[PDB]
Parts: structure tokens; sequence; C-alpha cells
């Protein structure tokens, strides 16, 4: 019995988005997504884990959201889920960061990706 | 950074997200009030083996609320729900005791077996 924990209401998660100016990049088990029309917005990364024995484990779905509230950001796994590492996490992590940032945009990440990025250079 | 500050609300679910957002009916509609939750199940539904599901948001660390209940069949249906009256008036774990109590009884009416979740019974303590 696998359990999740997440930064993102029910709505956030289930919300359908689309990319104005598309820009995507498979990083190794990861699909990373974004919109290149956003520009000079507060941005907020949040995540869905997987939780196993108390510790963060999988991760299920990121998403980056404004400050208004629009979905900007997207990171899943592949959908023939191959599995991931926490580095694998990270690296697309600071990719997405790394894309939003191009346009001015300033990104903050959340307590739950604060964790998981702690515990996993520990 | 001020005794006012409302804390971000992060949430911890049994269920998938495909299990939450799953639109379900009633064949045989039956509410019930429970305090400030509502209760909701299928009257129609008998002998099967149900699982209790439930998503609490967490602050500070801590189970705080109810968010969602759900009763799912082994097959995967929802056959029953526990949620805060819209007004969200808020609640205690004992309020949620309560309405997994009267849940069950109802659901078992029908010969229909209930288990609950791990988060669910630690929710109600004490292991």
């Amino acid at each position: 019995a696998s359990r999740y924990l997440t930064d993102m209401t029910l709505e956030e998660m289930s919300r359908d988005w689309s990319m104005l100016i598309p820009k995507q990049k498979v990083a190794g088990p990861l699909c990373i997504r974004m919109d290149q029309a956003i520009m000079d917005k507060n941005i907020i990364l949040k995540a869905n884990f997987s939780v196993i024995f108390d510790r963060l484990e999988t991760l299920i779905l990121l998403r980056a959201f404004t400050e208004e509230g629009a979905i900007v950001g997207e990171i899943s796994p592949l959908p023939s889920l191959p599995g991931h590492t926490a580095e694998d996490v990270k690296n697309a992590v600071g990719v997405l960061i790394g894309g939003l940032e191009w346009n001015d945009n300033t990104v903050r990440v959340s307590e739950t990706l604060q964790r998981f990025a702690w515990r996993s250079s520990n």
C-alpha cells in the first residue's frame, strides 16, 4: 500500500493545461515540459511523491505554478515507469528552473521538494 | 513569520490521482449530515470487500483535517464518500471517527466487508 505526500490540492493536480510556446525535454526517465511564453513571474514548484517507510521515494508529479495559479511547467516520469533516482529528480528540477529563469521568472520550490533534496544528499 | 501566519497545507493520501478525481454515482443514493461532515453511500452495493482510503491535510508534520475519504470495492469502484460540509466549519479527529463508524455500519447492512487504510487507523491511533 503506497501513500503519497503532495503540496498540491486535487484541483491543482487534476487540472488540464497547455503550452502556448512549448518546450520539452526527455531527461533520462523523466519528461520536462514548460511554456516559453511565460515571463517576469514568480513561480513555485509543487510536487507529489510516493512515501515508503516515512521517506519520500518516487516522484509522481511536479508542476510549476505562477503566483496567480497558472500551470507553466511540469516534470513527470515516463509512462513506462522505468524507475528514477534522487539524482534524476534533482537534475530535472535544476534544468526546469534554468529554463524558466531564461524569461526572468523567479522560481522557488516547496518544502516537500526541499526535504527531498536535503534527505537525498545526506 | 508571525504568530498569525497561516502555514501551507500539504496532503497525505492513500489514493492515486485517478482514484480521487474519478466521478461516481449512486444507484440508490443515501446521505447523512454527520455534524461537520457529509456521508454518502450507494445502498445498492452488496456482498463486496470494501476499503476506506483517505486524504488528510498535513500541517507542522501532523495530520490535521480530513479532506476526502472514499470507499472502494476490490474491483476499484467508489461506493461511498465522507467529505467536509461545503462551508468547511472545521472538525475533530472524533468527528471523523464517528462518521467512519456510521459509514461502516451502513455498508455492512448489505453484507459488505469493510476495512480501513493504515492512514485512517493511524489517525484513530494508537500504535
